[PDB]
């Protein structure tokens, strides 16, 4: 009685944790999970929220559960100027694929001309269900409520396809 849940990785030779993007509402949806062996290539397609076709921050999440302590960082930057075209499309596909050595070739292709921004992220560490669900009281509770709500949401929430595409205020990491 482990009460597994968040990870799994002992028949399931997979990608690691769930991971895609921190999405609207201080959320976190997967791009590709669990159960999707090593090597992987699936296609994911979504929308930019106040551009048609302009950019994608592309700040990746791994972690599991909606509530969002699933904030391991598979961080990114963005893709910029994808034509001038703003709010709605709804075509930025966004193509997930590990290869069979561990590393994440995901590109944010866009169906503007097919301007695309591929990723190499290596990706290799432990992490557990309350590195997450321990997570979620501390920093669930104050993390990615306020922070990410604040701007990466312009606290209002939504859901899935806009991704919150932020205009000005570029991330320095």
């Amino acid at each position: 009685s482990i009460e597994g849940r968040v990870k799994d990785v002992l028949l399931l030779d997979v990608t690691p944790l769930s991971l895609g993007i921190e999405t609207m509402g201080g959320v976190m949806t997967t791009l590709i999970a669990k159960n999707t062996t090593i090597p992987t290539k699936h296609s994911q397609v979504f929308s930019t929220a106040e551009d048609n076709q302009s950019a994608v921050t592309i700040h990746v999440l791994q972690g599991e559960r909606k509530r969002a302590a699933d904030n391991k960082s598979l961080g990114q930057f963005n893709l910029d100027g994808i034509n001038p075209a703003p709010r709605g499309m709804p075509q930025i596909e966004v193509t997930f694929d590990i290869d069979a050595d561990g590393i994440l070739h995901v590109s944010a292709k866009d169906k503007n001309s097919g301007k695309e921004q591929k990723i190499t992220i290596k990706a290799s560490s432990g992490l557990n269900e309350d590195e997450i669900q321990k997570m979620v009281r501390d920093a669930e509770a104050n993390a990615e409520a306020d922070r990410k709500f604040e701007e990466l949401v312009q606290t209002r929430n939504q859901g899935d396809h806009l991704l919150h595409s932020t205009r000005k205020q570029v991330e320095e990491a």
